[PDB]
Parts: structure tokens; C-alpha cells; sequence
């Protein structure tokens, strides 16, 4: 089997991407944030504290004839950015882009943190990291991809995120028309439950490529590109007037600037992020100071190849017995 679904930016800055997901019988379609940095499929629901719901579409398991409460199971997730959610668990039928899993654990939120409430466009998350990170207790549950894997034509999914435009998540096949050149595959460590890999270096604009190992995670659920402070300083030094602002929370730059590209290495291959992908717009409405899309990972503890990087590539998440990651230009 295969599936293919369009993923759409939630706003004009590509702050996140939503993909429609069918849950239950009859289907309830929710727009979920596909997140290769976490492993829980959780949704706003009929069980979510009413004051914590503000415009999201909810899943109501009592209206799904295929839903079954997973007796005694709860979940609770604390994301690296400080957001959180928790609740109860159902099993139900879940379909993405024509690919159907029966008995998928659908984690229903009883509580969500304010950042989730305040984002009316995101009805929940669909985790695509490794199932070892799933938070359901006392019986850990499998991700949608893990449940689908054996049925798929090939045990892979691909992320093709658009810049200020829709893109595609495919399951079970590689669309050879969706990229240029070849796909370069690179080793993955699953020891922390993430799609962790090692970039071979970087360049800023038309500058020389610096060969240096940069360990990090491929994370569709993180908006920005978070890299070591040395790398980030070298990038922003090429933007006149750019500075790290403690009050704003990172590098900002004059909105009048034209930004240089940023290149990262995948083996001997090179993925070029155009400068415009690094512009996240005014820090507050009407300001002429703009927020940068490349930021230091120093406060995070891990480097994160988030959407800013991934949207410059066609990315293969290869879930074979020994997982690997593939990157192609597009
Ligand atoms: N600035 C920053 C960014 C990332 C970070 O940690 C990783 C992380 C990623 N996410 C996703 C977005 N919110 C829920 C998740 O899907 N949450 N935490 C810590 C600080
Ligand atoms: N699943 C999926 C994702 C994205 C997609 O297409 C995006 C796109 C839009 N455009 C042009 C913009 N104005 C004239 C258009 O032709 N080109 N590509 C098609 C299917």
C-alpha cells in the first residue's frame, strides 16, 4: 500500500504545516502537524477542557463506531520548547492520504498548554519519530508509520515541504519526479528515538564550504534551523546590521536586508537553503527588525534541522531495519 497527502503552511511565514487526517467511522477529518521529532498521535477532542479549545476541530470518539477506549492508558508529553499536553487513549481507524491503519492509538487530549490553544489551525500532532519515544503508559503504543510499515510497498515516508506553498507527505514510495539529481542517503542513530544524523559541514552564501561534523535531528515539527553558535554567528555576520537580541530571543536583522543562502552537507552532497527561506518577518507588527530563521542551538542541547532546512530538500525517512535518511535537492 501507499499514501500521499498534501501538507499546507498554517500561515504566510510557514510557521508549521498541517496535513488532513481521517480518524474514526464515519471519518472525522482533523488537520495535524506531522512531527518527525515526536512519537505521539494526539488530538484535540471531546475530552479537552473547554477553556483550552479555541477554534480547533475536535475528535469525538463516542461518535466513532470503530473507536475503543484503551483501558487504563494515559499519555503526557513535555516538548523541548516547553509546551505540553496529556490525556486518555482510544484505538481507532486512521487514514492519511489513502493509507489506512486500523487499531491506531489516538491520544485524546484532556489538557493542552497555552501555545496549543492559541494555535487554532493545528488540531493535534502526528508523531513520526521512533516508537520508543511514545508516552502512552502503562503500555507504550506504536506510531502511525510503525503500524503501517509492514503493509507499505517500501518501509519509507518522504517529506517534501513547500516554501510559502503546499507540499507533500508520501508513505510507502519515492516519487522520483519530486526532486532533481540523486538522493544521498546518510546514517541514522535511533539511540535517542529521533532521526539523528551527522551533516558534513556548511557554507554561507557563495563562501567556501567548511567541512565539519554537525550532529542533529531531522525534525519536521520544528520551524527553524538550530545550529551551533559558531555556525550561526558566521551566517549572521554576513548580514549587515544583524545581531543577537537577548530581549527578542535570538538573531534579528534589518527587514531591508537581502539574506545570503545557507548550504549544509549530506555526505558529499550539498543542500542550498535560499536566503529568503531564512526570513521570518517582523518581530512584532510594523517593526523593521525581522526574526532570523537560523538560530543557535546552545540553549536546546541538540542541533535541529527543522523546516527551514528540510523545505529546501526532498527528504526520505527510510524505516528499514537499519534506518537511514535521504536528501535530494528539488
Ligand atoms: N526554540 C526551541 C525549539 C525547539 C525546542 O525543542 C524541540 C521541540 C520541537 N517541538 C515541536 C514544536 N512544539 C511541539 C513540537 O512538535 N517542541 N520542542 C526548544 C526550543
Ligand atoms: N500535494 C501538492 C503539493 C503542492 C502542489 O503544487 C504547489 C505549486 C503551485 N505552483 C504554482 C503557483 N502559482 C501557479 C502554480 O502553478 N506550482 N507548484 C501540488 C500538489
Amino acid at each position: 500500500s501507499t499514501g500521499s497527502a498534501t501538507t499546507t503552511p498554517i500561515d504566510s511565514l510557514d510557521d508549521a504545516y498541517i496535513t488532513p487526517v481521517q480518524i474514526g467511522t464515519p471519518a472525522q477529518t482533523l488537520n495535524l502537524d506531522f512531527d518527525t521529532g515526536s512519537s505521539d498521535l494526539w488530538v484535540f477532542s471531546s475530552e479537552t477542557t473547554a477553556s483550552e479549545v479555541d477554534g480547533q476541530t475536535i475528535y469525538t470518539p463516542s461518535k466513532s463506531t470503530t473507536a475503543k477506549l484503551l483501558s487504563g492508558a494515559t499519555w503526557s508529553i513535555s516538548y523541548g520548547d516547553g509546551s505540553s499536553s496529556s490525556g486518555d487513549v482510544y484505538t481507532d481507524t486512521v487514514s492519511v492520504g489513502g493509507l489506512t491503519v486500523t487499531g491506531q492509538a489516538v491520544e485524546s487530549a484532556k489538557k493542552v498548554s497555552s501555545s496549543f490553544t492559541e494555535d487554532s489551525t493545528i488540531d493535534g500532532l502526528l508523531g513520526l519519530a521512533f516508537s520508543t519515544l511514545n508516552t502512552v503508559s502503562p503500555t507504550q503504543q506504536k506510531t502511525f508509520f510503525d503500524n503501517a510499515k509492514a503493509s507499505l510497498d517500501s518501509p519509507v515516508f518522504t517529506a517534501d515541504l513547500g516554501y510559502h506553498a503546499p507540499g507533500t507527505y508520501n508513505f510507502g514510495f519515492i516519487d522520483t519526479t519530486a526532486y532533481t539529481g540523486s538522493i544521498t542517503y546518510t546514517a541514522v542513530s535511533t539511540k535517542q528515538g529521533f532521526w539523528e544524523w551527522t551533516s558534513t559541514g556548511y557554507a554561507v552564501g557563495s563562501g567556501t564550504f567548511k567541512s565539519t561534523s554537525i550532529d542533529g535531528i531531522a525534525d519536521t515539527g520544528t520551524t527553524l534551523l538550530y545550529l551551533p553558535a559558531t555556525v550561526v554567528s558566521a551566517y549572521w555576520a554576513q548580514v549587515s546590521g544583524a545581531k543577537s537580541s537577548s530581549s527578542v530571543g535570538g538573531y534579528v536583522f534589518p527587514c531591508s536586508a537581502t539574506l545570503p543562502s545557507f548550504t549544509f552537507g549530506v555526505g558529499s552532497a550539498r543542500i542550498v537553503i535560499p536566503g529568503d527561506y531564512i526570513d521570518f518577518g517582523p518581530i512584532s507588527t510594523g517593526s523593521s527588525s525581522c526574526f532570523g530563521g537560523i538560530q543557535s542551538s546552545a540553549g536546546i542541547g541538540i542541533n535541529i534541522f527543522g523546516d527551514v532546512a528540510l523545505k529546501a530538500a526532498f527528504v526520505v525517512f527510510n524505516g528499514a531495519t537499519t534506518p537511514t535518511l535521504g536528501f535530494a535537492s528539488k
